[PDB]
């Protein structure tokens, strides 16, 4: 007998990585929302209830969301629906079949205050929607279905997909001289990680369920944004990469305002993670190193 896993969001990020980490779990159904068979428009209620009800998952894990954190100040409604509604309808579902039900969160969350790592029962505070809409959703998630995992996580990247990483790098080809923020600092978390972790967690989960609740899931360390760009020149460069910039120049927050208020500390302790599911999570540089490469073709 195989587990039935529902993978929502398929075609993002994470969800990329998710098509290979579930897979030898169970048998997996993934849908993004342009599936035309199953409905996987996270913001058609009733239609990714439907699906819910129709796959009858032991398992859901939800990678969709809204992600585009500047747009999301004009976009409120949508980023209710894909990061709050379409959430608690999923909860609800996932809870009425005793599914186990993955959701990913954000550092976001936080106000941003101060120089430490965040532990996961911190009073949260977001400054912006995206941050507002995640955590409505990861309440709804909490009151919906006991049986969960949320994971927050911070500035992910992959080799597929948009991300500072791959932009940096394709701006590197053209700019002599970049500025970039130098004090908002957090960790660089690759897709690979979590769809790896998730994968570990889901295991160790069914067979202590014990172990529902939520993590912060990032990789170890933190860097600013600046420091990360110049990580991934500096990997670039030693794989025989030519680069235009020359230098990167910090700059503050304040230089240069975005639609979206951000925090300045993204720090997340990891060690409840660590802790509950035996992984290591490294230091952020190794999965940065891996994901230049690959875009590099090396
Ligand atoms: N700030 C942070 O802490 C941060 C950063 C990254 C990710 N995350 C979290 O980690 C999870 C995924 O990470 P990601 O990096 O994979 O983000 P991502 O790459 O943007 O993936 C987003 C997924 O949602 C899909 N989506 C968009 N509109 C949808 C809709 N109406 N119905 C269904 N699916 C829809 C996207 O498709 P299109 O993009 O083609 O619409 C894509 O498949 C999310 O929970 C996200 O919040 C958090
Ligand atoms: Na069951």
């Amino acid at each position: 007998h195989h587990m039935k896993i529902l993978l929502i969001g398929k075609n993002g990020q994470v969800g990329w990585e998710l098509q290979r980490s579930l897979s030898t779990l169970g048998d997996v159904v993934a849908v993004d929302y342009f599936d035309k068979e199953l409905c996987g428009d996270l913001t058609n209620l009733d239609g990714i209830a439907q699906t819910v009800r129709t796959v009858r998952p032991d398992v859901v894990v939800n990678a969709a969301a809204h992600t585009a954190v500047d747009k999301a100040e004009s976009e409120r409604e949508l980023s209710d629906l894909l990061n709050d509604k379409g959430v608690a309808v999923l909860a609800a579902e996932s809870a009425k079949l005793g599914a186990l039900m993955v959701h990913y969160s954000t550092d976001y969350v936080f106000d941003g205050a101060g120089s430490h790592y965040r532990r996961e029962d911190e009073a949260t505070g977001p400054l912006n929607v995206y941050g507002e809409t995640k955590r409505a959703g990861e309440l709804a998630l909490e009151q919906g279905n006991p049986r969960h995992l949320i994971f927050r996580t911070s500035w992910v990247y992959a080799t597929r997909g948009a991300n500072f990483a791959k932009t940096m790098l394709r701006l590197a080809g053209e700019k002599e001289t970049l500025s970039i923020i130098d004090d908002q600092h957090g960790a660089p978390t690759g897709a690979e990680l979590l769809a790896d972790c998730t994968a570990t967690a889901i295991r160790e989960t069914l067979r202590d369920p014990a172990l529902a609740g939520t993590y912060h899931l990032v990789a170890s360390g933190e860097t600013s944004w600046c420091d990360y760009a110049r990580y991934v020149f500096e990997v670039a460069r030693a794989h025989g990469a030519e680069l235009a910039v020359q230098e990167v120049k910090g700059i503050p927050t304040t230089a240069y305002p975005t639609p979206a208020k951000r925090p300045l500390n993204s720090r997340l302790s990891n060690e409840k993670f660590q802790q509950a599911f035996g992984v290591t999570l490294p230091d952020w540089r190794q999965g940065v190193a891996r994901v230049v490469t690959e875009v590099l073709g090396k």
